[PDB]
Parts: C-alpha cells; structure tokens; sequence
C-alpha cells in the first residue's frame, strides 16, 4: 500500500512522491464516547487503552496513514526509517508496548564495527577530512561533551537529579533558558577545533534547530534522561531499531485496537475546528463533515495547532508556545550507496555542508551500505526541492568514496501535518510554557510528545502523553 | 491496620511481631462464575488483575497474606515508611516507572543518599578490630575500579557478550557466563585485586545476590549490570537511588483501588492455594482448607521457592520441576535501624567478610529526627535477624563501632516466610540459561508468572510487572472479548 507521503529516487526513475508503508490504512473509513485526533503513537496509545477499557472511539487523521512523525517503507527489502527511529529499554513508555507486544527480541543495532573502514570520518572545511578511530570518536565526543554538560560538577546531576520535574532544584530554570550559543561562550576556550566541531554537530542533531535558537536546558534534559553520559546518548538516541520497521509496531497499536470492535475511523480527514457544547465537543473537518463525542482527545502537533479553531479560546502560554514554535527543522535523508566497506563508518561534515551527522545503519539485501544522514536549520536542505543539491550534500559527508543507487526521505519541514521535526525547545520556551501546555481544556485533552515529561520529543513521550490522555477521558467519564 | 508480617523492636518494648502497613486489606474478602483467578497479590498479581479486570474480566484474587504487595511492603511507623522488601526504581525500569508516571506518581520519589551534612564518608572494615575512612568519592572510585575487573570479560564490560539482555542467547559466548560463579569469575582476577577492592566488590555483589560466593551465578549480576546500563553509576542510580516518598504500599494501593474500582474485582485473603487442577474447561483451584474456586483461566503468582508446595495437575515439566527444587539463592536479611546519631545521615559501609550484616546506608531521617540505617546481610555470613534480637543489635553495631545506639529495629524475616522462602531472585550457575525458558511455558489453563522468571528486570519489582502485563496478555489473547 502506498502512502502520498516520501520521496524516493533512483538514477532510472529520478525523484518519485509516495512510498509503500504498512502504515497506510485500507480501506480509508469503517464509518462516541471519545475522539482522537492524530494517528501518531500519542493517539493510537490513547486510542488502544480507551478501546480496551470499553469506550466508543472515533479516531480521526489528516494523512493517510498511521505513525505521524514515525513511519517505515520497505523497499527492497529493507525497511527506511521516515521519521523517528530509535529506541531503549531505558526508554520506560515505549519499552512496556514493545515487551507487552513481544517484538523485545525484534531490533537490530544501526551500528556494526566488524568490518569495512572502521573509522571516523571529520570534516571542518570543504576541502579535507580528517580520520580516526571510532575509540577516538568516543573520547573527542565524551570530552566536549563533558564540558558542555558539566554547569555543576557533576554533568547535570545536581541541577537535574530528576528530569521529570524540572523544578526540583530551583536554579535549572537558568539552563532551560540559555541557548547553545551562550554555552559555547562560556567554554569556548578550552575547545579544540574538532572538540567544538563534534560538539556542535552532535548538540544541532539532537535540536535539529540552531545554536541561538536551541535550548541548552532541553539538551541536558535529553541527557539526564539517557543516564547523564555519552555512552548513554547514544545506546537511547542511536542504538537499536525494529527489525522490520517502525510501521510494523505502529500497526500492532491498531490491530488490537480494531480487534475490540469499538473503533471508528475516517482517514484523509484533516480537522479544522474542535468547538466544546454542553456535554460534548463538536469536531470538523476540512470538508465540513462533522464528528461529535462526549471528549475530545488532540494529538495535532504543537507547530500545526495554530491552524486549528478552538473555542473556547485556547490559553496565553499554549498560544505564545504555538506561535513561536520549536525548532526542530532536522531533514533526514537516506541514501543506499555502492561502497560495502562503508557499514562501519560514520561522519560529521560542519558547518560547511547542508547534512552534517551521518551513520553507516545497515546493509540491504543488494549488499549496499544504508547511510543515515542528519541535517539542521543552522546549514538547511529541504532534499526534494533540487535531487543534485541533495546528492551533493549526501557526497560531501565522505567525497570520492560512493555513488548513490537510492535516496529515500519526507520532508518533515514542509509536511503541513508536522511543520517540523521532533520537538525540541527555544531558551526558555518549556520552563514558560509546559504547564500551560498540559493544561485541562474543558473537553479537550491536549496530548502529544511535544509536552511530554519524560522522553519530551520522542516516541516514548508520545506513548507516555497517550496513556495520560486515556486515563483523564476514563476518570471524567467514569 | 496491623499486618500478621513483619517485626519491631525497642529498647522499651522489646521484640513484636506484626507492623501496620497500607497493604492490609479489610475486610479481607468481598465474596462467580469467574473468567479468572490470579494467584498471589504482589506486583505480578495487581498487575495482571488490573489489566484483566479493566478489559472486562470477572477476576478472582486469592491471596495467602493479610496484605497486598508480596515481596514488597511498607510499614508506616511513628510517619516513617519502612520498606520491608523492594524498595528502589527508576525511570530506566520500564514496566514500574510505566505504573508509576500513568499513576501520576513520578514526584513522589525521596533520593536515600543525601550528602550534604553529617560524617559524609564510606567506612570500610575488612577485620573485627579496625576501620578505613575514605570520602564518597573514593569510595566511588573502589567499587568503579573492583566492578570494572569483575564486569570486563569481553573488554567492555559486558557489552559484547550481552549486548540484548533481554536475549541472554543472543551471542553464545554468554551462557559460559550464566554457568560461572561468583568464586570462578574472582578466581580469573584474584592477583589483580586489592584487599579493599575484593572486599567492597564482593560486598556488593553478595548484597546483589544474597547468596554465596559459590552459589550465586555471575552471568546473572552481568544481567543485572547491563539493564542498568553497563557501569557502576547505572547499578547505583537503578538499585538503590530513589523510593517512594509514602512507601511501596502506597504504590500497591494504586493497583488495588483500580482494580476494585472496575466492580469486577472479586478477592480472598489469608486463603492460602494448596493445588490447581487443569479440568476440562477450567482449572479448580483448592486453598489449605478446601475451599474451590473455579475459572476458565489462573494466573499462578506463586514464587518460584514456594512453588514446590503446590499440587499442580497435569504435572509439570522437567525444567520446571529443577528450577523450583534446586531453588533460588537470595536469603538477603534486610534490618532497618533508627538510631542517636544525626550525622550517619550521610554515612555508607560495608564491614565484610566477618559481619552478618554486610553492607548498609544512611538512608533517611525519621520525622523525630533520628537517622534511619538499611542494613543487608547475605549467606555468606547469615543471621536470621528474629532468632535473637541481641545478635541482630550486635551486627548492626558493627557497622560502625562505637558511634550510635539503636532507638528501634524494623524487618521482615523473607527467608522463613512460607510464602516467599528467600528475598528476590537470584540463581545458581547455570540455572536462568537451564529453565528460564521452562519457568516460562504455558501449563494448559495456567499462566504462571512471577519476576522470579521475567526477561529484563528479573528479580525486580519491575520484572513483577512486566510478567503481570504478559500474564493478563495471555489470558486476554485465548480468551477473547
Ligand atoms: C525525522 C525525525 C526523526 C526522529 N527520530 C526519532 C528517534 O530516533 N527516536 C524517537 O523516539 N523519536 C524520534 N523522533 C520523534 C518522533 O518520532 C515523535 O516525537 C513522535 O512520533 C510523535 O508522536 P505524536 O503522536 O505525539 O505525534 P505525531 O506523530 O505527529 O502524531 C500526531 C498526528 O496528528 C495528525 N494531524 C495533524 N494535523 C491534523 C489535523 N489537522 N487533523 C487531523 N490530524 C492531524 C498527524 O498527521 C498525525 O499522525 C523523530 C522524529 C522525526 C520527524
Ligand atoms: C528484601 C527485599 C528487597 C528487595 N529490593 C528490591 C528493590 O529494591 N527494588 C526492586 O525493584 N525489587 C526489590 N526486591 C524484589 C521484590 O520486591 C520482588 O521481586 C517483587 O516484588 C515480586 O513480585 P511478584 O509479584 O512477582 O512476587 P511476590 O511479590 O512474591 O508476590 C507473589 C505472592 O504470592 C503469594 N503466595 C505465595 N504462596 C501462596 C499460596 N500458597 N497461596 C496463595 N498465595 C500465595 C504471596 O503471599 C503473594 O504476595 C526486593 C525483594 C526483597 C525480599
Ligand atoms: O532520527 C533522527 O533524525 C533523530 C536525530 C538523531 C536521533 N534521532
Ligand atoms: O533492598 C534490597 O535488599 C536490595 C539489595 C540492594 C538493592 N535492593
């Protein structure tokens, strides 16, 4: 089944739109005590638990789809990953569904050090590389990414023994609100070039954004969350992903919840409005066609809310939040290329290069190496609009090396149903606007990975804010 | 209410068995047909019943104890909880802090270490006569030196040989690891330890294993090291960080109040199971005096130490029938100490190998204003801590000679409790890779499950969850609506 969404292109077919995705849902519509708005892991966990629980549900997409900002297409035997990836067993939320559906034993390691070129590949300028061992790596990693953490002494853990209440120690709120740049400031000195390099490379894949406009507080959040350690980064953010893809645990979602028998749902049905009457809350498409439940659970993503009409009106802080908007503008592009040797290499070519963090993931079934490679807003690509710019910037990560059988992507940033990446926050943004964010809103649950506590930006955030939305329709309705 | 279980003693009161706890459940029954019995009302067991009965299922809970919460149970006494049994989480738990975060109790943790004032220091003792004073830091550095020797059988601490420990079979190297004890695994370093560094190294993973040297497998500490991340910080952030502010019964309650809150819940306390019989369309299961409850399905709860009690029809295989003779080897003996010195607030220890209690923390501050000290004890040099009050005193003195004296003593005997028959699970060489897979199989109608034989958290009150969660799956799954 094909999905409108993604991009793929070969040198016999160029740049193809829609890709195959066990996501996609056939046929579209089998048409209420509660509506879900959103077909991400965020409202097919609420979807899932409120079916089971006993609860008529109708859950409402926009794509055509499930998985939201996660979703996989098997092309030749291979799973591309569109959008979020990863996952750990320090990953609470996403762990519990992955061992409770039995795919525990489903995940493959993106990295794989066995053979090939084995090496590191850093890149400053344009014109020359430089290359070392992956123990290397590790050690140019740990040490900027110690100093950059250390605000305290003790990497985080005292202005943040626990991640989940970001007040707990008064002074974090600081952190929240500094940027990536005024931390660089204040250690600049004691980097090293490729210290700095890797550094900023590695902070602006993680917030996909820029060094003024990401939050040095979210990053340390992201760290605490991992085990306050580089080594702990990358097992939680890098390490392990579903065998046969993410689409394939997104429909396990759906399949026990259409198995109760309780769901409804319409596909290709892109929601304008949720008004709340007396008793009910009244929700209508694009189209016009009009849908009515006792509770309204909304997983629309923070960076498209503003395109929705609420009344009653939304509050001040979920306002300045939606209008701001995070800064996650990450594209990810996929490349299948001709090099074998390649499967064990990885590279950060920065700043001077539109994709500045890339792995060797995988080996398809042709025998090609699967490149993964990361870009940012501070050095920006949207891949589809020029194939030869796209490719120029796949080849610069590691010139003379490779050709390129295969590019595979969604553009995420221009996608009107996500209008960014994963979440990640400007200074100050979180500390100012979280609460308001989680708030009650009459008969609307406001739930989405963007303003989870956790794993905030991940799919595990995505299934804690899920079970929370759940939980509140199940107490108001008893 | 006052449980039947536990133990106090004060200088004015002496030795007094039973201790309030929230888990006591009165009246202890309400009571089909049922859809289900689930077995035992620890973790496991309040797990699956309320994922079971929020699905819609008729459930019947039997339960052997006055109390809910198994292994797992706090005493509040003078507004302090006391934590019985399993006691510590954290977030990279999976199926707990999945509990925990759902029932909005994710800022109602309390840190047990907590540095800031007092003596602030790691107290060594390797002999009866003297003591090593080093700062928390260097302590740090001791165990994260022994546990890096200890853990690094593949040059990455376990990484390489274990890389999936929820797959102990994924690479083969592994299972000569699960077959290798705790003596062979320090016999291949021996030359390359300190006195200090065996000594806190085989402290802690005594104090993980509750056993013996000999007994206690090291595959399965290579276990508990990989959940927690590969490195000595992961182990003490995981094992012994963070508890719950109100205690463990607290949390229990959360389960219980769901579950009973459906109007689907049926239960029975102090109704202790002898047998369960497979019929034709449902296993009978018979309590002590002979009272039959019947259902289409049983979750059988039961730990792994008890479960030789049982009369199981049909009978059970090989690999199961080994597991629960053989037994597991944690006998840990957990004493809880309030005492006169306010600055062992920030106190550690291990006084080994001469101590019958062997490792201990400052672990709180009373709301009188007294230090609270967790005190644990292995088989290596075991004391039953009810036998004889004085001796328990004694060993807990030497923790730290001459510097405090006990206002009250709290714990729970889990090695004599018929219903538990050891602590948490920890197993013989070989055991988990000979019947792990065994402890694990379908018995017709029977799902038993048990963190006794979870695949993460194993032994944990995480892994009790994660097995309640496949247990009520099971049953969900074979037979539908
Ligand atoms: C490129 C990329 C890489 C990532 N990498 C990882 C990773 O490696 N690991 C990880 O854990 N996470 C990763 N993430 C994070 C990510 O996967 C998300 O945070 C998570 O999937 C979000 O789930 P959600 O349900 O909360 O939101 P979404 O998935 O966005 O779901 C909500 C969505 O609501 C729908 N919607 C929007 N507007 C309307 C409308 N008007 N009407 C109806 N429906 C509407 C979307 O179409 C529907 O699917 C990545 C994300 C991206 C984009
Ligand atoms: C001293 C100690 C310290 C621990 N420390 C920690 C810790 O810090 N953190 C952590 O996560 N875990 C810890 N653990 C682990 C521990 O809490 C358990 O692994 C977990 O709680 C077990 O849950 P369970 O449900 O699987 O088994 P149990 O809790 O044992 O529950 C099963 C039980 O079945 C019942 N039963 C037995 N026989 C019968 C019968 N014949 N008829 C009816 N019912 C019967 C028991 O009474 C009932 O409660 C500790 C355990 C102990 C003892
Ligand atoms: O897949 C992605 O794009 C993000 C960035 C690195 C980890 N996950
Ligand atoms: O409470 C206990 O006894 C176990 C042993 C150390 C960690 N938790």
């Amino acid at each position: 089944m094909t999905s409108r969404d993604g991009y793929q292109w070969t040198p016999e077919t160029g740049l193809t739109q829609g890709v195959p995705s066990l996501g996609v849902i056939s046929p579209p519509t089998n048409i209420w005590d509660v509506i879900v708005i959103g077909g991400g892991y965020c409202g097919l966990t609420a979807t899932r638990d409120l079916t089971v629980a006993g609860f008529k549900t109708l859950l409402l997409e926009a794509r055509d789809r499930i998985g939201g900002r996660s979703w996989s297409s098997n092309i030749d035997g291979y799973p591309y990953e569109m959008g979020g990836t990863w996952v750990h067993w320090h990953q609470s939320h996403v762990w519990r569904e992955i061992t409770r559906y039995k795919m525990h034993n489903a995940l493959s390691p993106s990295f794989n050090f066995s053979r090939g070129v084995n090496h590191f590949q850093l890149r400053t300028n344009p014109t020359t590389s430089t290359y070392m061992t992956h123990e290397a790596e590790d050690e140019l990693l740990r040490s900027a990414l110690h100093k950059f953490t250390n605000v305290d002494g003790t990497n985080g853990r005292t202005v943040l023994p626990f991640p989940h209440d970001m007040f707990y120690v008064p002074e974090f709120r600081k952190y929240d609100e500094m940027s990536y740049s005024e931390r660089i400031d204040q250690i600049r000195d004691e980097l090293s070039l490729n210290e700095r390099s890797s550094l900023e490379a590695f902070i602006l894949l993680c917030s996909g954004g820029t060094l003024e406009n990401s939050s040095f507080g979210e990053f340390l959040h992201w760290w605490a969350m991992s085990g306050y350690t580089y080594q702990g980064c990358m097992d939680c953010l890098m390490s392990y992903k579903f065998k046969d893809g993410q689409s394939a645990f997104a429909r396990r979602f759906w399949e026990e919840a259409a198995g109760t028998g309780r769901l409804g749902y319409v596909f290709g049905c892109p929601v304008r409005s949720v008004v709340n009457e007396r008793d009910a809350a009244r929700v209508t498409a694009r189209d016009g066609r009009e849908f009515v439940a006792k509770r309204v659970v909304c997983t629309i993503p923070l960076n498209v809310l503003s395109t929705i009409q609420f009344s009653p009106a939304l509050s001040t802080e979920r306002i300045s939040a939606m209008q701001a908007g995070h800064v996650s503008m990450c594209t990810k592009v996929h490349a299948e290329v001709d090099n074998k040797d390649m499967r064990s290499w990885t590279g950060i070519a920065y700043p001077f290069n539109k994709l500045c963090y890339a792995i060797g993931d995988g080996t398809t079934p042709a025998g090609n190496t699967h490149l993964v490679c990361f870009g940012n807003s501070a050095n920006h690509i949207q891949p589809d609009e020029d194939v030869r710019e796209t490719l120029k910037a796949v080849g610069q990560l590691a010139p003379g090396t490779f050709g390129v059988k295969r590019l595979v992507f969604h553009n995420w940033v221009k996608d009107e149903f996500a209008k960014g990446a994963w979440f990640f926050s400007r200074p100050g943004m979180v500390s100012e606007c979280l609460q308001g964010l989680r708030e009650k809103h009459g008969g609307v649950v406001f739930a989405n990975s963007d303003w989870a506590l956790g794993w905030r930006s991940f799919i595990d955030g995505a299934i804690e804010e899920g079970t929370r939305a759940a939980r509140v329709v199940l107490e108001e309705l008893g």
